[PDB]
């Protein structure tokens, strides 16, 4: 295809794409299809001669979007939000065309160097320390993370690099993997599945803090852990502290981890990646307090903050904990001003070499929303949660388990958790709604979480009667 | 931003993307700017209030562009190409619309479902052994990765955690750490630096094996390698096999080190991350031979098939190596149709949970362009690499070091490595053409990389004759 095609079809796509939009709400947010719908509806082999684009585009429908579902539907309440604007669109658009991979400053220095002001951007927008921050002064910068799993697996292994020099210093016969065999790190027993991940491929032991009865991580359970593990001739090395767990969105104590994870040594990486986009609004940075503590601090603004997958932001307080470690300095990756410390090359701050100009769209969405923008955004889903809030705590057969403050309600039928997994099958099933469940301690929870940016209060309002009605068709049946 | 806005400023961004491509032989490939050019032309914090799109597409020619070192400029012939291509831009716009994160199959069916076809697809363009081919039967599958330097991890993990349960096995005694020890893995010395990267991340060893006249690996130096650290101590675990040398662009012997690499018991993992692609056509199709001895295989479709980045292709011979390792099963990531074998969740096979719907991109550019279409896309850069050749043959000064063969010419001129280390700076000083350098052994070596989709015969002809110009103001200088 030339570019006069593409002008053409480009502008095509650009009206599917707002189509799908306006009238997303018209589709059912959850797929009826099987498993392996789609392999025998296309060829088993690629096309030897070009296919037309109208056909094409008649797939995406016909195949595609049946097997297809709507994170951005209104009636999405499924996880945790992702992000769709359309000012990310745009310049999605944009970076696929520089089509620079900037894995160092001469691959593109724009790529490099808009990135380390948009993290600025964000780090004053959630007034973080100065220390994360990359001013042209300090040691501290942040960098965009394909995703909060890869931040806090890049965290383990600058830690597990830091501690081994540690150790090795004092004493010098002693082997890394001596080591790594006492090594242990800890995060809450809410905690999501990416800490294990990243103790099992940094090849370390994980250990769960109990949470109180708010589900937080508190100094008491963390000395009563490091009490007992260090006494075992365990090291602990690093602490995932969770902001808005993925569970309950209950938040750490920093202001009680922290100080013990600093006496202790032991690096201390902040997990907030769905509650860090509320931190600029001024009502919820209090709950951010503690993270001067914090060595790393990583938020996924591809989930609150309407910057389009992929887009992670993860700060550092010392840049050469990050790229002192698995550094490689290949002749063929060389140029003549990697020694400026007016720049960076941010490939020794991610597990790839490669990466895209995604820094475009942290500067687009920032520009044309505006921070007010974005916390109007972010005050609208969390005014939201508490009208579901309230619509629940109208019912005496259901109960909320945990305190609401962000965008999530957990619920649940009182009772038995068979009655409660009875009304998750009964929504799932009806396809007019989509939620997930989780496990608090031995209890069968459901939740509520506000996701689409085009969610209002009438599809809250619905999916509430929708859920009080197949209740009361549950509760019947276990009478029975 | 709403839809109809989006429709008016998508449609502009669609002319602009256009534009800048029609007119990129204009603009200099390597920019002029200085480290620390950015930060002082954009304001120091986010605005408060919303910016206009045209200022913000003014900022991009204004500021942005000249930071740009321009990779798909016919006169870009530095590193490797990467790939930019107008179907891929348009299935990306979809990609963005549909929003999909599909860690999981109910994340998204058509996400997870459309990538296993493609990567049949793609397998079976390459004709590749059918046991790397998920075809609703057999055990091996394939997945999209970020990268080729993940996917180079992702296989040293699997590597790891095979050779461990097996140890662990014959010796139930034996801890983690000790087995960690003596594990070794290889390379050659012409591998990239993922190999390295990935060990150290790993926490194994990583050795270099010598290779030969043509810098490829032979089963010689390898069995000499294995014989020295077996009777260390060390157990050799995995394997990196490089097809299409980032250095010179040459092949490793998968005959001679694969049958090795099986008796020992050495996952073999094939990186041909540039030189995959050029084997859909069957006049390098017996570069590959010897990948049915692989564990792994994998190739970047975002380097010479049109898949911008990112797109890394990645097969294996049992998928339960990778779904095994690093498994976490939560219940908000648990859906009903997890147990069936028609599907996956490529979360486990992956470093992030998250992912996006980059199996458009696949589906869009091999229709739109056709098998036989990406054929004539390869062996038009093939026959522009011979002819860089031809011209380099033709001076006496000049020599050429490696054997050319896929759209990768090393070439320098007869003598010190102090004059071609002038010529490789007065080339990027000039700015016309953009070249990045090796060291093959002690010998300093310039690269010629066909990159540019639009490059001609005219843009590699005039590069030549700026070398051969430059070439003579060096040489004169060394003669004083
Ligand atoms: C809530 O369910 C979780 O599995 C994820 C789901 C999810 C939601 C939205 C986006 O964009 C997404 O990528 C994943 N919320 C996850 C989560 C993560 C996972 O980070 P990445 O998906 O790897 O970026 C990490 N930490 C916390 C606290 C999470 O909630
Ligand atoms: C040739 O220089 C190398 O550093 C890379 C550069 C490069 C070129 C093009 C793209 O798209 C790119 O992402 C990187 N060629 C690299 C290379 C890799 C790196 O893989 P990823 O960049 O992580 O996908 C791995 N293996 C080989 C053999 C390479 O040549």
């Amino acid at each position: 295809m030339n570019a006069s095609e593409f002008r053409r079809r480009g502008k095509e796509m650009v009206d599917y794409v707002a189509n799908y939009m306006e009238g997303i709400e018209g589709r059912q947010v959850y797929p009826d299809v099987e498993p392996g719908y789609l392999r025998p509806l296309i060829p088993a082999a690629a096309p030897q001669e070009p296919d037309t684009f109208e056909d094409i585009i008649n797939d995406v429908e016909k195949i595609i979007m049946p097997g297809v579902t709507h994170w951005h539907s209104p009636y999405f309440f499924a996880y945790f939000p992702t992000a769709s604007s359309y000012p990310a669109m745009l310049a999605d658009m944009l970076c696929g065309a520089i089509g620079c991979i900037g894995f160092s400053w001469a691959a593109s220095p724009a790529c490099t160097e808009l990135e380390t002001v948009m993290m600025d951007w964000l780090g004053k927008m959630l007034e973080l320390p100065k220390a994360f921050l990359n001013e042209k002064a300090g040691e501290g910068g942040g960098v965009i993370q394909g995703s909060a799993s890869e931040a806090t697996l890049v965290a383990l292994l600058a830690a597990r690099t830091k501690v081994i020099h540690r150790l090795q210093a004092a004493s010098p016969e002693l082997t890394q993997a001596a080591i790594m065999e006492k090594l242990v790190a800890y995060s809450s027993d809410q905690a999501h599945s990416s800490v294990e991940r990243a103790g099992l491929i940094g090849g370390v032991k994980l250990k769960a803090i109990p949470s109180d009865g708010n589900f937080a991580m508190r100094a008491s359970a963390l000395q009563e852990a490091l009490e007992r593990d260090k006494a075992a001739g365990l090291i602990p090395f690093f602490m995932v502290a969770t902001l808005g767990t993925t569970t309950c969105c209950s938040f750490d104590n920093l202001l009680e981890v922290g100080p013990i994870c600093n006496k202790e040594d032991i690096w201390l990486h902040v997990d907030a990646a769905y509650a860090g986009s509320a931190f600029i609004c001024p009502e919820f940075r209090h709950l951010l307090n503690g993270v001067e503590f914090a060595d790393s601090f990583n938020f996924n603004p591809h989930k609150w903050l309407l910057v389009n997958f992929d887009c992670s932001a993860m700060w550092v307080k010392k840049r050469t904990d990050l790229t002192g470690a698995f550094r490689l300095d290949p002749t063929y990756l060389k140029h003549s001003h990697q020694d400026s410390g007016l720049i960076t090359d941010y490939r020794h701050w991610q597990i790839p070499l490669g990466r895209r100009f995604r820094s475009l769209k942290m500067w687009f969405v920032f520009r044309m929303y505006g921070v007010k923008g974005l916390q109007a955004y972010i005050r609208k889903h969390v005014q939201l949660s508490h009208e579901f809030e309230s619509l629940v705590r109208q019912d005496p057969r259901f109960e909320i388990c945990v305190e609401v403050i962000l965008g999530l309600v957990c619920f649940r039928l009182k009772g038995s958790n068979k009655v409660n997994e009875a009304l998750l099958q009964r929504i799932n099933s009806a396809k007019k709604i989509h939620l997930v469940p989780c496990h608090l301690r031995d209890k069968f929870v459901l939740r509520f979480a506000i996701c689409s940016r085009t969610v209002e209060s009438a599809h809250v309002q619905r999916a509430w009667e929708h859920i009080k009605e197949l209740a009361a068709d549950v509760l019947r049946a276990e009478r029975e």
